[PDB]
């Protein structure tokens, strides 16, 4: 089957035979709703076309005809494959030959649908996946130096407080480690702010989803122009002696054709609205992500000393690839490390109070 | 076969290529009644709409017409065609043209309840397993650090009662331990509290099972008003003159219509009523579940240093994320360390008497 | 094919993707008279079904009609296809139209019985695996530690059977040994006084050989009922002008239905009454096997140190928990280390003779 | 198929995922002759059936009926569905309707006769495995130490013999040696004692020839009561006027039925004895050589000091487990270390010469 | 299927059986863009096949015939049998006897298109790989050395320039290190140098596109010379009376024959030349995008020591065998070492101000 082939050629990693190393393995490069609607979006139309070549109808005849009893087998076949080609009801109302060629098209509709669907996803692999991954294990590269440089080199102000008045050593000595050196990393400042005046994986997400956006209302039209005409005509009268037939002796307008599968076009043509007007918010959900700040977790972030710096670049218009580096790295910063200490610090949600809170905490998430 | 690929697409996990790491192996983030409940609601309408395309009936015809003997073989076949397309009893009691729709729907609607009833586990595994993953990873890896933190170094204590009389240091001593400070969990207390004013996976819970039992009333009310009408209807006269045919001369009412399958329509709506009354109870059992306080296992936690801050949190409305958390603690804290110590203790099921009983027996429990 | 799925959903294993760790390998949780019984009580009834639909029969029609000569091939098909879903047989002796839905049912009817005998299989892997997977561990981890405590720790009593006297050695000087603190493990003797008083396991067991027995007993009602009356009818005379069809002219009474796959029936009638005649008092004797005790080898167990706890716990009304577990860990007690000396005391099977037997035999059972 | 799946559920191994361990890897539970009789006597009705089922002939009918002309395409098809299920040849010399039965019951009575000569592979399988692997593990384990205790601690006696007259030492100071505490093993002598005086799987081995050999005694009666009458009837005349068509106007005695696939029958009532008593031979040859003693390997393997004992209990009734035990080992004595100095010893097949020819290979056959 | 076999026969790699070692691992010899050219022109005519024999047509007749009412089925099966091998239409027009052979080759010439468009991956597979792998494996392995040469070896230039004014010392004292003889690498200026003069993989580049490019123009000059004049023809008036058939009373001039799938061939002849035009423009781009020198990442480039002779020859011709290797070099720069330091100089985009700007930025780039 047709589906059985594109369920795996499409929807799904076309890139190398796996296993290979650490290029896609523990890297997350797509967020889990454009995943689900990538999903949706492709195998829908491949499930609908399948449906349509499915068991429901044991092929059969998509089409059938009421020739007279004077016609053999063979006559009656050549007559009902003869409207299966030549889809034109010649009405009586002048001689309006109004076409049906969509019932033949459904099944190249949904085809042409589900490559076009694969746009998209082709654009993101081919422009976007590189660099985004670079960025990605350069951010982790550099962030996952904040846990051997914010409490283990840090841990001697455990002893300078411990000595003298702990609660004046929380506020006046502070600035001493804010001054130093090692405390604060020397590119990363660096690397956002060339980060923040590039406009590059901004266009490429807004693009991706432009494009899906642009099909499903190019699909709109396609299903309410061409069809909702042709929805519920079932007899079409057409017509053989329209060639060399003409000068024979046999029914003009060979009446009363029928779409066998009328049935099955109705229900395409609903299930290709329905669960498509499902995706159209999720899709301006997923824009609205990329416009709009966050800022429910920068009360921890600014405590930690890296992350410091992505707390303070919270200023400015929206769209920068700031956005969606923090976006993704959001989605991946609990690979395997920070998964264990950058959890911990859920309880801070309501500086007085939050000076002496760390007086038992920090020093507690010790590895050891 | 669609359900051949529905099998592995859904009703199973849909993450990662597998053999990756840690994320899955050693971890059960679905309780086994929760993972047999949307075995049997998934796989029943799938196992049906097989069953109606399996080997029991070799395809044929789902609808037959008792065509005049003037027909000829393709005008009894267009005219067979034509009722499974325009399924109107056309009775003579004013005319009624009661429809049957529901025996030419009920593949596309077993497919979806199908897909309706995979909606419930969608919203678990994308809104509370990587949350509660990472709960329940923080728990066992504070709780793997009570063994060589309760006996182990608590093995002094053996020390100091056998000097003296025995019985006297089994009362009059363990407030010093339990004032030490490594004794307790400098972090544990505020976890758990943290987590009891945190309204997050009880709802994602209270959800899940809601869906599913929303789901299974929508299905009661989609079976009794659809179906149970035509449920002993099995002639209905069509009629092929309602159109391009009105000027023909042939039987204007081709009545005695049949339907084929009807026992197969008949027993699929039956066993899809039987299998979720089945289902009713257990959904509520599932949800009385985490209503419920739990006490059973108490005496032994409370003896335990670690697991006396579980037991001490015991008061308040049941509702929380901690009896989320410890129900799933409770079917996954015997991964493969706790499983050799944690058993021992099920003698005492009976402070007086237990004073006494670790006289041999908490010592015996030495891993050498 | 529905059998070639269910071949390895049901009658096999259906937990983890395998390959794990020590969960299963090394640990068989189900005893081979159990294996083989669930074996043919679940695939036998999908054997027949499949056998039903095999190639022995290439499908064709499982009803045949004598329609009269006016009949077009349509009309016979129509007419053969409505005695399939209304199988009555108009007899003229008042109108006693005697069903013969069982033809019908009988492949549903073989389905359900392989979904019922699956029921006492999921309940002994939902209710009994996990707590005797956990009691068969903890037993063979304490056990394992009766051979470098045996005879390495005790080799010093042949130092002093040498040194004086052997033959009075061997009477006087054990009880110096039976009093040692090292010589007796303090928790075996107290974990089985518990799990003595407990009954879980033993209740579990009851239950799940009274599931076989019941449905078993369910079945021959069943064939016993419904069929042995529909089992030497091949003709049924049904009735098509039972409906919209009573204003015709033609066969009232079209007599002579037949029943094409009647031999499959009557095969299948048999079939699945001696393949369960010869399951009747294998389960029996499975529940017999709990409800004796066991002596034949206490001889060599209780020379043993730390099985002499296990020999002496023989008193007592034989439902236990430790009935089961024991007659569990005989079937497991060979896994790897116990292959190789355990199996060496067989020769003693005849305490003046076993005072001295163990001369030469016991200190050349060393491993080196 | 059913025959595909028959070929991996029987006719194979059906114990574990394998890849496991020294369970079966480089042990040998099944003599090769054993293997071969089982191979032929499962697959080879297993093969007839597919034979009877496979292209040689496409499906067809196994049966043809001469209907009149008059009888339209349904009829024929009744009348000739009618009496493949009514098979009774209605005889006009009283009217003795022989049955034709065995023709329908073929691919049955094969199923039957497959899953019959299985009975004595489980019988071994589940009666014997276990033991005779523990036996055959026990004494390959106690027999490896035979090398490292036969010539690396017995060529001191090299030592002696090259100070003093070699010729003199060949026969005069081995007695030293044969008196040695280590020179023997002090438990073989025992193990083989207790074994000789139990029959446990002599008997095992009995019942698993003799099972073959009344099943082939039964599958001959089987055909040669049922079969070889009705072997050369190719035509019967049926009869459908036997019931509700009683009072009709049609052929009475619908003569002149005939069986299709005769020939089919006919080649499978022969390969099914010519393959049977192929095996009736041979398994009587396998019964025999249980009871005939061997000695042609006596003369080297009481020299070797284990093999002693083997061959010095070389007396009494044949029927004893070592029997059994020996005839096992002898097919698996050269797994991966005897394979390198056993085979050595074969030019000692002519004690005076034998007292020299040792001069120079004994000592030669070093490992370095 | 045909198509199934070609589906990885061709369109992937067919060298070695993979897992072999560093050859293809890592290695990136053919661009994205040439990757997904090759992959729709030469999936898309095997698609284009697959479609003509699919599920969507199941099978039938790809001819039909009016044959008279005298005709048997085995005569009008005869008559659309031999007009589907003399596809002529015998027009009354002298005596034009058109062909329409083109709708009888639509699949070998779908199937000679698929295997032309392989031809140009052939050659580069067979003329190409080996030596663009040597020489791509060399450079890297040369360039590999140019983060310990450029930065750990240059580190007491920082010693240097600390010590006295440093701006002064970012400008004299840089020749010294320019002098030196390990700064500069000594064979890569003459492998550049001999690898400019060479023109082999230019040549072969060139021949590769431009083959698609000429197989494009030709299957535009094949579907526009053959197809585009038998695209509205359905009904051809054939002649079976051209033979034997001469001296017989039957329908001399068969008229309207017609071809069932006359849509199919319609819509492939649209989807072959839409599906080219959409890659016409891209093989143009492909050839340009090496006629074009590049420069815009030349100055982070001439910065680096190793860089800095690829940076300088930049001057001459565009059409070099340089020029292939940089722009598959650009493609497979980062593949595990570079990915880390060469992805960092991405702020050098605006040499006075360049002349301070790595005053923290290049030592900070160290890889502790």
């Amino acid at each position: 089957s047709l589906a059985h082939t594109a369920a795996e050629y499409m929807l799904s990693d076309a890139l190398l035979p796996d296993r290979r190393g650490p290029r896609l393995k523990g890297l997350r490069l797509e967020l889990p709703l454009d995943r689900i609607v990538k999903f949706v979006a492709v195998g829908s139309p491949l499930l609908l076309m399948s449906l349509a070549f499915a068991q429901e109808f044991s092929s059969g005849s998509p089409i059938s005809c009421f020739s007279p009893s004077n016609f053999s087998i063979r006559q009656a076949a050549y007559v009902d494959s003869s409207c299966w080609d030549s889809l034109l009801h010649h009405k009586q109302d002048q001689d309006k030959m109004k076409s049906l060629w969509p019932h033949k098209a459904l099944p190249y509709s949904l085809l042409a649908l589900a490559l076009l669907m694969y746009l998209p996803v082709l654009l993101w692999q081919y422009a976007a996946v590189p660099a985004l991954s670079s960025d990605l294990l350069f951010i982790i590269s550099e962030l996952d130096k904040s846990y051997n440089r914010s409490i283990r080199l840090v841990q001697h102000m455990l002893k300078i407080r411990q000595k003298s008045s702990d609660p004046y050593v929380f506020w006046n000595e502070l600035e001493k480690a804010r001054k130093e050196r090692y405390f604060e990393f020397p590119l990363l400042e660096r690397y956002l702010a060339c980060k923040q005046r590039s406009h590059s994986l901004v266009a490429t997400y807004l693009l991706r989803n432009s494009l899906l956006l642009i099909f499903t209302s190019a699909t709109y039209l396609y299903l309410g122009h061409f069809h909702l005409d042709v929805f519920f005509q079932e007899e079409f009268s057409c017509s053989i002696k329209t060639g060399l037939l003409s000068d024979e002796t046999h029914v003009p307008n060979l009446i009363t054709c029928r779409l066998t599968s009328l049935s099955i076009f109705q229900i395409v043509s609903l299930s290709s609205v329905a669960i498509y007007t499902i995706l159209v918010p999720v899709i301006i959900y997923n824009l609205t992500r990329l416009c709009r700040w966050d800022k429910r977790l920068l009360s921890v972030y600014e405590m930690l000393p890296a992350f410091d710096l992505l707390s303070r670049k919270m200023l400015g218009c929206p769209i920068n690839d700031l956005n969606v580096i923090l976006l993704f790295l959001r989605a991946n910063i609990s690979e395997l490390i920070s998964f264990s200490w950058l959890s911990v610090l859920c309880v801070l949600k309501d500086h007085n109070i939050d000076t002496v809170v760390d007086f038992m905490t920090l020093l507690a998430g010790l590895e050891p």
